């Protein structure tokens, strides 16, 4: 049930000038589409979705964690912190920081939550606890986004991303209220309109988390998609390219998502 119908991913990545990695899972039948799915790609900001899930998991054992007010100084305000910069003089709650990290890819929020979990190793430990042996986070924002060719730091594979996303949004890795909160944060993401969402018809529900490194043509998106009348689809699309100055492409991510849905036989656009 893997790649029952071949799709022209190779042509797509050649036109892009780099590598595209795709893993898509039909959670009804278990059928999959897979292209470079076990290669490592930089997570970039896409780690922030798993970060929020790790916070939610901790909130199962610490009641009131999400309501905790967090104060921070100007030195916490990393570039691209569009929400946390507006609350510098007031602070934000853990839940607000988590929503900002997921929905606006807020870097200061992400680093504040990373510190709450014990740093990159703490997030990595959470991923190990759900059975993901591929994920590794090694650094903080923005150093984690160097996207160096061949560097395994701050990477995962499209397959491991999809498998973990399925466990967290649809499976049993989170308790039911925390699972729906994670889904609701992903549904409210504002940064992904030109990526997987551009391949998903307007009448289907969808949540996603993007990542964009800014170098080495490196960008990505993962999503859970609910086509009407059938089981949800989980998918991950990651890209990279050989040269530091190579540009990423949102259109290539959307096109790869379209091919994945076509390969799964999901009638879409």
């Amino acid at each position: 049930l893997t790649n029952l119908v071949a799709e022209p991913f190779a042509k797509l990545e050649q036109d892009f000038g780099g590598s595209i990695g795709v893993y898509a899972m039909d959670t009804g039948s278990g059928a999959t589409v897979s292209y470079r799915a076990e290669e490592r790609f930089p997570l970039c900001s896409s780690f922030k979705g798993f970060l929020a899930a790790a916070v939610l998991a901790r909130s199962q054992q610490q009641a009131g964690l999400l309501d905790t007010p967090i104060r921070y100084g100007k030195n916490a305000l990393v570039p691209w912190s569009p929400i946390s910069e507006k609350y510098l003089t007031t602070g934000m709650t853990v839940a607000e920081l988590s929503a900002a990290a997921v929905q606006y890819s807020d870097n200061a929020a992400a680093n504040l939550l990373l510190k709450e979990l014990g740093g990159p190793a703490g997030l990595t430990a959470f991923m190990r606890s759900i059975g993901d042996t591929t994920f590794r986070l090694d650094r903080w924002e923005l150093e984690l986004a160097s996207a160096i060719p061949g560097d395994a730091r701050d990477t995962s594979s499209p397959r491991a991303v999809t498998e973990s996303l399925q466990k967290l949004t649809l499976g049993s890795a989170l308790a039911a209220p925390q699972r729906q909160q994670f889904v609701d944060w992903l549904k409210g993401n504002t940064t992904g309109n030109h990526r997987i969402r551009a391949a998903v018809p307007a009448d289907w529900a969808v949540g996603d988390k993007t990542g964009t490194c800014g170098v080495y043509g490196t960008a990505n998106d993962y999503a859970v998609v609910w086509p009407t009348g059938r089981a949800p689809i989980v998918l991950a699309v990651y890209t990279r390219a050989p040269n530091k100055d190579d540009k990423h492409s949102e259109a290539v991510i959307a096109a790869a998502a379209r091919l994945a849905l076509e390969g799964l036989g999901v009638n879409g656009q």
